[PDB]
DNA sequence: GAAGCCGGCG
DNA sequence: TCCGCCCGGCTTC
């Protein structure tokens, strides 16, 4: 299997520099507020050079970058920019999994006829295209599987091209750190460092139940199949970007006949946002006191709007059976696990 | 079934 | 030593 992972470099900052050519070459900080407190979404090259990084509060960012331009996040525009690129990728892939707004896995096995060198060249073709057509730099990773593809891209940021060849995968799996693995963050790394597991190879020698006691069976077998080079799971035609919609109600209420006019509208604005068929719907009721009450059906296959209305109804008609106490202030829907066709 | 509590992570 | 109309997973009522 040949998989190309495309990751977009500091996407929001790059989109802003594109629409606003006078930002280039000068510090730029994209900001994000909540339901208020400001933090850094992304920062451009010269901002990052000053030490500005994601999560940083806005006052703090200002202290170290007073000359920066701070602009508000504009999700809709970044989402549309992403979509054009996702569609560019689509023309090249047997299968494409949209992981998030700036990440996508491409199965190109058939496109390059199993030729790994032709896989590498296609990934070069793709960077050059994204740059030419959309003026964005991306980092790609070409690898025998999804996880390795992500890991090698991560290792080659920014504007890079990471390669792991099937005829050399064992040397990569020998030198691979335990911390450099998806699913292993800063806490789980420390606890594996409590057995003398720094690298991936180490687990093969360790007793299997102890790893399970530190990670759970799900990640235990996950790390094993990786170290053993038996991780298989393919790329499906599915988008992981969630599409949702919320409407404030004219007043706090618990009457289904009152809130449904607004839920139908919520589903409307969501399904019309989709292109594909969601494998999960989530009804989200925000209460008077601003507490959250959500329930979803994980559909084996997909859900159409024709199926969705009464599926979303008895979701709420259960949310209220679950909460006879409080009134709904705001109603929202969430569609995700979308099947691509 | 689902509250609660951890951990990844952007 | 960062909150999320995170999200997923595992424990525990
Ligand atoms: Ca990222």
């Amino acid at each position: 299997m040949i998989v190309i992972f495309v990751d977009f470099d500091y996407f929001f900052a790059q989109v802003e520099e594109v629409l606003n050519p006078q930002y280039k070459g000068k510090p730029l900080v994209v900001c994000v507020y909540s339901g208020t407190s400001g933090a850094v979404a992304t920062a451009n090259y010269e901002a990052r050079k000053l030490g500005v990084k994601a999560g940083m509060p806005i006052i703090k960012a200002m202290q170290i970058a007073p000359s920066a331009i701070y602009v508000p996040m504009r999700k809709p525009i970044y989402e549309a920019f992403s979509n054009r690129i996702m569609n560019l990728l689509n023309k090249h892939a047997d299968k494409i999994e949209v992981a998030s707004i700036d990440e996508a896995y491409l199965d190109v096995t058939n496109k390059v006829e199993g030729n790994f060198e032709n896989g590498i060249e296609l990934a070069r073709k793709i960077k050059q295209e994204i740059l030419e057509k959309e003026k964005i730099t991306v980092t790609v990773g070409v690898a025998p599987n999804k996880i390795l593809a992500k890991i090698i891209a991560d290792k080659s940021k920014p504007n890079g091209l990471g390669v792991i060849r099937p005829t050399e995968v064992q040397d990569f799996l020998n030198e691979l750190d335990i911390d450099e693995i998806p699913g292993i963050g800063s806490v789980l790394a420390r606890r594996l460092n409590e057995l003398g597991i720094q690298k991936l190879r180490d687990i093969l020698s360790k007793n299997y139940n102890e790893l399970e006691k530190i990670t759970g069976k799900a990640k235990a077998l996950y790390l094993l199949k990786l170290a053993q080079n038996k991780y298989s799971e393919p790329v499906e035609n599915k988008s992981k970007i969630p599409h949702g919609r919320y409407l404030t109600l004219p007043y706090n209420t618990r009457d289904v006949k009152v809130i449904l006019p607004y839920l139908k509208k919520a589903i409307n604005e969501a399904y019309n946002k989709v292109n594909g068929i969601p494998m999960r719907i989530t009804v989200i009721a925000i209460m008077e006191d601003l507490d959250i009450l959500s329930k979803g059906k994980k559909f084996k296959h997909g859900i159409s709007i024709d199926n969705a209305y009464k599926v979303a109804e008895d979701l709420l008609r259960e949310l209220l059976v679950r909460d006879k106490r409080r009134n709904v202030r705001r109603i929202g829907v969430k569609l995700d696990n979308i099947i691509i066709n």
